[PDB]
């Protein structure tokens, strides 16, 4: 339940969580199309889902591919900026979820970030400890899902 | 047209915009949550839209609702972030009209957020001046739909 993983939240987790986004949310048109390009890179079945960007290998040069990418980066925003408030970080997250469900986009599929987002951490000095963190907060959406 | 729409934006624009926000933009939850309302309370026609989040006359109570609400306010940070840089405004607007045109939501239904938003910034005393300038955002939009 997502009631539930946003207990799993910690004192440690979030704060692993806002310092590391304090330099990951500080480029979020790069960081946000470096994220995308390395899952379509990683995982290449789920370019499907994504018809309406059109040529995602053009990176950055793609238009909707960099709105879609910004976007995506004040979705992580507001999960941060929710994490003092458990009631308002689910709230959030169920709203989110739903845009995803309507996509068909399962638990699974979704977790499929993890991986992406453990090497933009990564090629930012972010190890492990980290990118477990942000696995938390990727699982209350899992969770919802 | 986006792109013309975007042209609008003078230097004098983008500056009431950054300086508007810095006071609304403060507090997502409470000025989201009140700029709904006001657009259900004098526009009741377009409560019809939003199904979905069930008794909007809960108000901040109704986790929908307040969801949604504090997820609007991230598209806009998004939009005065990107105020520098045309393109990047441009393809993050087009990407966020998309979500509005799938629901029909045409350019004068969705002109009448600029009553809540003048009323909004009333409550914080910011006067027609900055009302003009997010009349002006609201129109890039406008030119998407
Ligand atoms: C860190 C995790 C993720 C975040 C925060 C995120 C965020 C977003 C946001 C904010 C939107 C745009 C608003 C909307 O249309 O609902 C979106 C759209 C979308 N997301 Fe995600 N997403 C994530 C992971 C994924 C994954 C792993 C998939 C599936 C492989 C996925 C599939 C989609 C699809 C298909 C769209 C529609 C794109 C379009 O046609 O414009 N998302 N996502
Ligand atoms: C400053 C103006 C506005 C902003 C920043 C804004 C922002 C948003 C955002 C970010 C979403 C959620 C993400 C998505 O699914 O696209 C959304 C959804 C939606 N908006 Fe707007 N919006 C604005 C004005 C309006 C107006 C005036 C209408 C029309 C009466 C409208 C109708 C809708 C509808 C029907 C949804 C779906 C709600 C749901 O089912 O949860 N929006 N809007």
């Amino acid at each position: 339940s997502v009631y539930d993983a946003a207990a799993q939240l910690t004192a440690d987790v979030k704060k692993d969580l806002r310092d590391s986004w304090k330099v990951i949310g500080s480029d979020k048109k790069g960081n946000g199309v470096a994220l995308m390009t390395t899952l379509f890179a990683d995982n290449q079945e789920t370019i499907g889902y994504f018809k309406r960007l059109g040529d995602v290998s053009q990176g950055m040069a793609n238009d909707k591919l960099r709105g879609h990418s910004i976007t995506l980066m004040y979705a992580l925003q507001n999960f941060i900026d929710q994490l003092d408030n458990p009631d308002d970080l689910v709230c959030v997250v169920e709203k989110f979820a739903v845009n995803h469900i309507t996509r068909k986009i399962s638990a699974a599929e979704f977790g499929k970030i993890n991986g992406p987002i453990k090497k933009v951490l990564a090629s930012k000095n972010f190890g492990d400890k980290y990118a477990n963190a942000w696995a938390k907060l990727v699982a209350v959406v899992q969770a919802a899902l």
